[PDB]
């Protein structure tokens, strides 16, 4: 009489054509734990959507699930994610950097097992740009076609952070609120208005299918996205043409400013409603184990977060793992775990309003107004 454990992860981890990592590792877990009498059912969902799927009704949701760490506070407030202790918590602390362990730590307790770092970087066509070119977005625009997903808040902030705008201070001070106000914010809005008015700029869509299609077309030669699309980018450009870089500078009023991505993690969480917590917690530990992370790298090129795999020669040589590490050290801010719901929501219509012909289009003439409107909406969402 097998007990069913329901596990949720993205399509790519359930796709046989990509080695179905999640199924493969669940089966390995079962083989390693003969004392458990279990079978698996799988629910396909992007880590980006996990909060929405689970918090709607945690008791109806999967027992074990893969999510993005910025979702942690909403999951906790929904009683949708179990605190982890014991060997599992110890592994999260011992096998990760301090910042990666912090991605899943709330009020001093560990709530999930990281399996990869979570950030974004630049894919580009080596036929169009040199290594030197891609150090500057402005240089890039003179040589070829550049895209950016401006209606996706996870990407938008990099431009505002570049000029000293802040979210919760350093990211950990709720009392600091949002600060996108003033000339520092308007200067960034003006830069983005100019970008949209640049005929070598093409807005990417929210989840980046437009950019991917553009790379294949040649209509887009630079794509800001992540590790999950590595194989598709290789398909679009041809692997000898794929360049991978950390983030460029943008020139605001004569000053080179560094774009800064969010850096968080993707992790495995346990549903408190799972009827076998022993199995669920051990499975989460297994899915984030060293062996499992190495398999994620070999089966579909996903970069490990486990610091012991950093010295694996194949990992260290991987262009995406290397870019992600450079974004971590040089081009990022730590992903807040203070809930950013109001920002994720406001970011999308704000980004969309830059488009030529948009309702309430952001322009040079109204940039300051629109910037304050945005700052005001962000802070209102905290009241
Ligand atoms: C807006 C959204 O931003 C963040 O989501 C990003 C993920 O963290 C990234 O990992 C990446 O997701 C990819 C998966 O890693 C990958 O395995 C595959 O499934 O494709 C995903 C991309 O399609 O990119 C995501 C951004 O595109 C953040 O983690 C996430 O929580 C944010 N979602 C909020 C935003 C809205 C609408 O504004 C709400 O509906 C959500 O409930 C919020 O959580």
């Amino acid at each position: 009489g097998k007990e069913t454990i329901t596990v949720m992860g993205p399509a790519e981890d359930l796709d046989d054509a990509q080695g179905a990592w999640l199924k493969t590792e669940c089966e390995a877990f079962a083989k390693a734990n003969p004392d458990f009498n279990i079978e698996f059912k799988y629910v396909t969902s992007s880590e980006s959507d996990a909060k929405d799927v689970v918090t709607k009704d945690p008791k109806a949701a999967a027992d074990v699930y893969m999510f993005a760490n910025d979702q942690l506070e909403p999951l906790i407030k929904a009683n949708a994610i179990a605190k982890l202790g014991g060997d599992t918590a110890e592994y999260v602390k011992s096998s990760n950097s301090e910042a990666m362990a912090a991605t899943v730590t709330y009020d001093g307790d560990i709530y999930a097992v990281p399996y990869t770092s979570n950030t974004w970087f630049m894919y580009y066509d080596k036929r169009v740009f040199s290594e030197d070119d891609v150090k500057s977005l402005d240089t890039m625009l003179t040589k070829g076609k550049v895209s950016f997903p401006f209606d996706n808040g996870w990407y938008l902030n990099a431009f505002y952070a570049a000029n000293g705008c802040t979210i919760f201070g350093d990211g950990t001070d709720k009392a600091a609120g949002y600060d996108f106000s003033g000339d520092k914010g308007t200067a960034v809005t003006n830069y983005i208005v100019d970008l949209f008015a640049n005929p070598n700029f093409v807005m990417d869509n929210n989840e980046g299918s437009l950019g991917l299609a553009g790379l294949k077309d040649g209509s887009i030669n630079a794509y800001f996205n992540g590790n999950w699309n590595y194989d598709k980018v290789k398909e679009a450009l041809g692997e000898e043409n794929v360049g991978v870089a950390a983030l460029p500078t943008i020139n605001i009023g004569g000053k080179d400013c560094q774009l800064k991505a969010f850096l968080g993690s993707k992790a495995i969480g346990v549903n408190p409603n799972c009827k076998n917590q022993e199995v669920a917690v051990k499975l989460a530990a297994f899915l984030g184990s060293e062996d499992a992370q190495l398999a994620h790298f070999k089966l579909r090129g996903q970069a490990p977060v486990n610091k012991d795999l950093a010295t694996n020669e194949e990992v260290a040589a991987d262009p995406v793992a290397a870019a992600m590490a450079k974004v971590s050290s040089d081009c990022s801010v730590a992903q807040p775990i203070i809930d950013m719901s109001g920002y994720w929501d406001a970011a999308t219509p704000f980004g969309d309003a830059f488009q030529n012909g948009a309702e309430g289009q952001i322009t040079k003439d109204n940039a300051a107004q629109k910037t304050e409107d945005f700052n005001t909406q962000l802070n209102d969402s905290l009241k």
